[PDB]
């Protein structure tokens, strides 16, 4: 797993996590 606010593969936390940055919107996963 990555993190419990995306889902199990998330293409953009595939590389790590971008969630890092952000919470998790448009301008993160979405
Ligand atoms: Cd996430
Ligand atoms: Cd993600
Ligand atoms: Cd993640
Ligand atoms: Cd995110």
């Amino acid at each position: 797993s990555c993190c419990p606010c995306c889902p199990s593969g998330c293409t953009k936390c595939a590389s790590g996590c971008v969630c890092k940055g952000k919470t998790c919107d448009t301008s993160c996963c979405q």
